[PDB]
């Protein structure tokens, strides 16, 4: 019966986007917490950049730390390469059989819900919360619930740009993440 | 081999955004021509209303009649359910041995496509073409194709909004459309 918020993705980098929206989420459902689910990125087919897990999992350690309410969650990090969000909710129901999970996504991806895979089991292991802009309302043949979230434009490919062209993202993530990325020098070509 | 473009959703309604979309992607890599590919939707879980098949289809006849260069295929609106992109881009493969398929999807999708059903047979059947900001840039291990559009932030969730709020929608998509849309009392729930 514990409501748990899921928030998945890369984080590459984590930002104040990412923290608006798991904070949005957890007080409009009165959630217990909300765990940050780390995707695996799959070897780049051309050998060129990606950040790596060491570096991804470390700004979420930063990004995360001072918030009572976050947690990350290693489950996907824990195997293979990339994992379809069934077989991830699989095995954290199967570890939490007391938890309620609440998977969180952004509302332009809610129409593609029917190509998810194993849509209809995953659908039994979690309640969808879809999160749209004032104004906005979301379509679905499936009980999900809505949460309005604030405008601020920021996104991870926003970030990478500016660090690339070596201009500061103050405001715009956590200050101990933006050290992070300025000591290890990441995403500067 | 003739070069395609393949713009897939569930147009619920079909609106400028859209239009913008397919056309720069038209424009950028000198498609021969861009489908857009009306997705099937599940029936409502607790009775409620979906757009129809004949209603989805009317509409995205409107929005694309006057243009030579757009057309609508009918792989996926035509079966009785929802399709995997793997599954459609095989069939379509098949039916068009001479056409190479660019398949274009948004910028915020492109972090999660390790997670597509049979995402690496899928590259083997088609070149993705992710949307980015000018200036921005689209991170992952797969080679894609990137095309650069001004967000321009019209989305059928808007759309959908105002009909139930009973105001038009003149200037953000074909007036046929509206039209369409007011004539046959859509989105007013
Ligand atoms: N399979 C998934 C998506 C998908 O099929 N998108 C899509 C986009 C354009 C055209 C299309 F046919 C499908 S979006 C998405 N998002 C996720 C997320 C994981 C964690 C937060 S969202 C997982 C799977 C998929
Ligand atoms: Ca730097
Ligand atoms: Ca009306
Ligand atoms: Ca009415």
């Amino acid at each position: 019966m514990r409501k748990i918020g899921i928030i998945g993705g890369t984080f590459d980098p984590p930002h104040y986007g990412h923290l608006l929206i798991a904070n949005e989420v957890y007080h409009a459902l009165n959630l217990e917490e909300v765990w940050f689910l780390p995707n695996q990125i799959p070897p780049h087919k051309q050998g060129r950049n990606i950040t790596s897990v060491e570096s991804r999992l470390q700004m979420l350690e930063l990004a995360t730390e001072a918030e009572e309410h976050f947690s990350i969650c290693l489950e996907e990090l824990s195997r293979k390469g990339p994992s379809y969000t069934y077989d991830t909710m699989l095995q954290l129901t199967k570890k939490y059989p007391d938890v309620q999970f609440h998977f969180i996504i952004g509302g332009d991806m809610v129409e593609y819900l029917p190509k998810w895979y194993n849509i209809e089991a995953l659908l039994d292991l979690v309640t969808f919360v879809g999160v749209a802009r004032p104004g906005y309302k979301l379509r679905t043949p499936y009980p999900i619930t809505t949460v309005e979230i604030p405008e601020f434009a920021v996104s991870s490919s926003l970030l990478r740009e500016r660090y690339k062209e070596k201009k500061t993202c103050k405001y715009l993530l956590p200050e101990k993440v933006q050290v992070y990325i300025e000591r290890n020098g990441l995403y500067e070509s």
